[PDB]
């Protein structure tokens, strides 16, 4: 009825101060669509063999493993780097963040060494992560060490977006709601085509678009095609 | 054929100075599309109401409206910040401002207490200062006040924005062209969609991921539906 | 397989200055997407007759021209500003960089003097630009003088983007990949379309939102519409 | 020379691309007559790729001391029902599993080749735990 002032306090004091380090650092956007549809079905095929096993497989183990995969190829996406960017430390782990909102706000515990963790294992870490994040149980070593973030708003709505760089990465994907929408297939017949958004932002001062963009499509390609993964899986 | 310096005099300056001030806000883009198809069948029709009672109804009033019923929901996004945020003002008033462009730069008036309005109300209001608006003659109390803003960028074109949030205001949102659009129906049919882009930014400093896209959820489906709005209207 | 600390060196140095500088401005993003079935079926009859002359005939020389032509009737978005944003210098000069990723990442050579340039003219000069970025062997005076830039991420991938305005600029464009889409003609039949998105970043302490939006329009319409561009040529 | 055997080492910590890679390199020194005692030492399964020349069905010969190997024919198109019960173009190919009923029963054997045959029949199978 009337206006209410209040101290932001506790575990507020943390995004406040996370999103206010990151003005530091001048985001380039790049977004684009990704075609879904082979994923979808995948996911639907493998979905009993997870149950089975006791996991819930949602699309996330899937977006982790092929990040991952795209950034043995441009490392420089997986880096920290100093006060004025004046050097670059290029990390061999990929301890990939998941963002994540809770009552008490912002989180992001990762995945650790994704490079070397199968999907079924990350999807399992995943439901670990989650777990002890919505009973507020999370360790200190789950939450440091990230390398690397996504966000997955397409869990609750969204397109595109523009996501904030947490420091001291580089780097930081947010994946849009999957929508069927019409789209061409080869034949230029209109289908019905499973597609998602994904939206990077890079820390511009050490990551030019090429790299971005290349890197993209790099992860674009694996989930678009699923078995290009299966190549250099061992 | 020639270079010229001029001065940034007079109105001009106080865009530099409130643009300059929102370099502190750390912003998150969240972004969605809209299906407008009920709203401009729905428009039609009260088109010829409104005529009669002496206002152009277009769709700012139910944006405004159904801006104001999600903000009720999620009060923290009609909320301000002071020096270096420490303390949130929840404002019970739906101050919502219509971003406007003149031949003397960017003014913002607004809609006094959205939240105790109707949606003709609202028209009136919107009426009125537009009247005044492209007059040059806004007056202090129509200026002042603010405590969230739109800001009808498709009214000239486009269709993802990212708008600059207005201190000490912690939200903006952005309405791109309504365009018709081929959609799937229910039935896996190809329809004609209206369809509308909106681009939200929130000061991620006290806003989250989910807060924005729950509260743009919320004010989408008073939209796709308007019926919606129907239930809590007295 | 550890960790490798790295000195930001040489080359890489300048991109750290420009985009720290940019931290400065204020972006204002505006995007939309740009109808170009008939630039393709037009650049399609020119090729031959510029294969014939030695030249390459990209859309980027169409894109130029359009911007220059838009840059004509919207002056200030050619325009520099000073130390707080204090004076506005208005450019005669249309000089348009081509943002570039070499192996050393950033490089932006503009065309100079679009303003009196043919498109056949701006193709050739951004033929000896690429001959020239990619032997890593531009000249100092192909570098300066810059006042707009454009940037075509779409070469890679890509449909949205926020680029980075590049000091004392005020405004970039990012072009994102032209892609056949399902939309709807007048008879409102289902077709083929070839579709780009287009990102614009201004400085909204001098540029605002209706100026970027207009000259937007203005650019794509006479891409949509090329003959359009006819009109004022001589 | 007649039959010669080498064999790909530690399959289980490579990927399809590193075997392919070995394959090749195998198949080239094998061709000249090159290669080395490691190559052809300390296998310890079989597989025989006969249709790569011809047939459908085989019964191969198990390599002591090794207990089970596999011949695969010829991969032909034949006609098969689909999901609904439509005829399709199916790219069918046959194994023939032999295994030293000493050691090995049945249902193993069975069991085992009902995998294998599931990892290739749905190749995004395998995609869910390599690493
Ligand atoms: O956990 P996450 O890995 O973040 O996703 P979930 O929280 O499981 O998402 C819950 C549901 O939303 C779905 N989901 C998750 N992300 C998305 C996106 N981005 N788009 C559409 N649907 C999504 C997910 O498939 C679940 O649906 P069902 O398994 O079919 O019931
Ligand atoms: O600010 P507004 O409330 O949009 O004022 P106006 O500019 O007068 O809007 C009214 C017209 O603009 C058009 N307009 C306004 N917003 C939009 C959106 N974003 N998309 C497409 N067209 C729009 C709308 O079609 C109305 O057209 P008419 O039915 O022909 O009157
Ligand atoms: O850089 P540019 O001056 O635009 O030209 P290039 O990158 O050399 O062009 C390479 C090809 O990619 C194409 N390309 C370049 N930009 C785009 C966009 N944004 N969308 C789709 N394809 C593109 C370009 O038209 C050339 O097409 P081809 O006729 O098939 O050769
Ligand atoms: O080539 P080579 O060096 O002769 O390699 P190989 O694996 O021995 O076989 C040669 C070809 O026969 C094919 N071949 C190999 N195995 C089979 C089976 N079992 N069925 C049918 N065709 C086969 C093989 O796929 C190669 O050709 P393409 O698919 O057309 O590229
Ligand atoms: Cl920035
Ligand atoms: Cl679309
Ligand atoms: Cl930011
Ligand atoms: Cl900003």
């Amino acid at each position: 009825g009337k206006d209410r002032t209040e101290p932001v306090k506790g575990f507020h004091k943390a995004m406040v101060k996370t999103m206010s380090a990151a003005l530091k650092i001048p985001h380039f956007g790049y977004c684009d669509e990704v075609d879904l549809t082979e994923l979808v079905k995948l996911r639907e095929e493998l979905k009993p063999i997870a149950f089975a096993r006791g996991i819930k497989l949602s699309f996330m183990p899937f977006f982790l493993k092929a990040a991952s995969l795209g950034l043995l190829q441009f490392p420089i996406l997986n880096a920290s780097v100093d006060e004025n960017c004046q050097n670059i430390t290029y990390k061999a782990s990929h301890n990939i963040g998941i963002a994540m909102d809770t009552e008490q706000g912002l989180i992001v515990p990762n995945v650790k060494n994704v490079q070397i963790r199968s999907i079924f294992e990350i999807a399992t870490e995943l439901n670990r992560l989650q777990k002890l994040g919505s009973a507020g149980q999370l360790s200190t070593n789950d939450l440091i060490g990230g390398t690397f973030t996504l966000s997955n708003i397409g869990s609750i709505g969204g397109t595109y977006a523009k996501p904030v760089i947490l420091p001291p990465e580089v780097a930081i994907g947010a994946l849009g709601t999957i929508k069927a929408l019409p789209r061409f297939n080869e034949k230029g017949e209109v289908c019905k085509a499973q597609i998602m958004n994904v939206s990077w932002s890079a820390d511009h001062r050490i990551i030019d678009g090429a790299t971005v963009s290349r890197f993209s499509n790099l992860w674009k390609s694996y989930l678009e095609n699923p078995a290009f993964m299966l190549l250099d899986l061992k």
